[PDB]
C-alpha cells in the first residue's frame, strides 16, 4: 500500500536499470510499491518530488544528477514529511562538502578504481607494450566525487606499479556518456601523436566505452588500446560483440545490492523508524571478460548476456 519513489539520474544505463528491478524486488519482499522515475536534470528532480508527493509516496532512493542539489532535494523532502536514502551519488553543500547526514549507499570508489589500475598495468605486461610508446588517457568527472576517487584511484594504482607520472594525461569530460567520453579523448589524442598504445581510464563503462570508441576512429586497433570499465553490467553489449576491442573487460560492481539494500532500508526508516546507517560502502567486485563475462553475469543473478 505503501509507495516509496526510486529516481535515477539515467534510466538508459544498465546499472540504473537493474538498481529498479531489484527495488522491485524488495517491493515484492516487504509489500510496497516503486514508483520509478528518471530525473536527468535538476528541474525533472524537484517537479519529480513534487509528483510523488502527489501520489502521495512516503520516501524515496535517489541517484541526483547534480550532487549540488542536494539542499533542494532535502528541503523538499522535509517538506512533505518524506525520508531520503542516497545511492551512487553523494550529496555536497554549496562549497561541496558532503552532506553527511543524508543516508547514503555508494562503491567502495578508491578501491575499485585502485583494482581498475592494477588490472590495467597487468594487462599492459602481457601484452609486453614498451612504457616508452604508452600513455594513459585519463578522462575525469571531478566534479563527482565518486567519480574522481575512481579515477584517482586508477591512476594512483598505476603511479604506484611504475608507470611513468608524465605519460598520464587527464581530460575533463563535459558529461558521463559515450559521446561526452569520445569529445574528450578525440580532443587527447591529436595532442598525442607520439603515442602508439593507450591505456583508458574512466568512472564507468560508458566513459571507457567512449574513449575506446574515439581510439578508433584515429585508427589504433585493438591490440595498442586497453580499456577497464566499471559497472559490469553496462558492458554487456561490447564484450559481446564478435570482434575483440579496445575494451579489454570491466567491474562488475552490484548494482542488485544498490538498488534492493537502499529501497530495505528506506521502508524500514519509514515503516519502522528504523534509522540506517548514514554511510554503506559495497565493495563487490569481479573482473569480467570476452571469457567469462556469461559466467559471472549467471553467477550473481544478474542473468543473461
Ligand atoms: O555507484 C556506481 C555508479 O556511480 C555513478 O552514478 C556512475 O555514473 C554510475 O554509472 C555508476 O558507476
Amino acid at each position: 500500500n505503501l509507495k516509496l519513489g526510486f529516481l535515477v539520474k539515467q534510466p538508459e544505463e544498465p546499472w540504473f536499470q537493474t538498481e529498479w528491478k531489484f527495488a522491485d524486488k524488495a517491493g515484492k519482499d516487504l509489500g510496497f510499491e516503486v514508483i520509478k522515475i528518471a530525473v536527468p536534470d535538476g528541474e525533472k528532480t524537484l517537479n519529480a518530488i513534487d509528483s510523488l508527493a502527489a501520489s502521495g509516496a512516503k520516501g524515496f532512493v535517489i541517484c541526483t544528477p547534480d550532487p549540488k542539489l542536494g539542499s533542494a532535494i532535502v528541503a523538499k523532502a522535509r517538506g512533505y514529511d518524506m525520508k531520503v536514502i542516497a545511492v551512487d551519488d553523494q550529496f555536497v553543500n554549496a562549497k561541496g562538502k558532503p552532506m553527511d547526514t543524508v543516508p547514503l549507499v555508494m562503491m567502495a570508489a578508491t578501491k575499485i578504481g585502485e583494482r581498475q589500475g592494477q588490472e590495467l598495468y597487468k594487462e599492459m605486461q602481457k601484452r609486453g607494450w614498451d612504457v616508452k610508446e604508452s600513455a594513459v588517457m585519463a578522462i575525469t568527472a571531478n566534479e563527482l566525487d565518486t567519480a574522481r576517487r575512481r579515477t584517482t584511484g586508477s591512476m594512483d594504482a598505476l603511479k604506484a606499479a611504475g608507470f611513468p607520472e608524465k605519460q598520464i594525461y587527464q581530460v575533463p569530460t563535459k558529461s558521463n556518456d559515450i559521446p561526452g567520453a569520445f569529445d574528450a579523448a578525440n580532443s587527447m589524442l591529436v595532442q598525442h601523436p607520439e603515442v602508439k598504445h593507450w591505456l583508458i581510464v574512466g568512472m564507468n563503462d560508458s566513459t571507457v566505452l567512449g574513449g575506446v570508441r574515439a581510439t578508433e576512429g584515429q585508427g589504433f586497433k585493438a591490440a595498442d588500446i586497453i580499456g577497464i570499465g566499471i559497472n559490469g553490467v553496462d558492458a554487456v553489449s561490447e564484450l559481446s560483440k564478435a570482434q575483440a576491442t579496445g575494451f579489454y573487460g570491466s567491474l562488475l560492481g552490484s548494482p542488485d545490492v544498490h538498488g534492493y539494500k537502499s529501497s530495505e532500508m528506506l521502508y524500514n526508516w519509514v515503516a519502522k523508524d528504523v534509522e540506517p546507517p548514514k554511510f554503506t560502502e559495497v565493495t563487490d567486485v569481479v573482473l569480467i571478460t570476452r571469457d567469462n563475462f556469461k559466467e559471472e553475469l549467471e553467477k550473481k543473478g544478474l542473468g543473461g548476456k
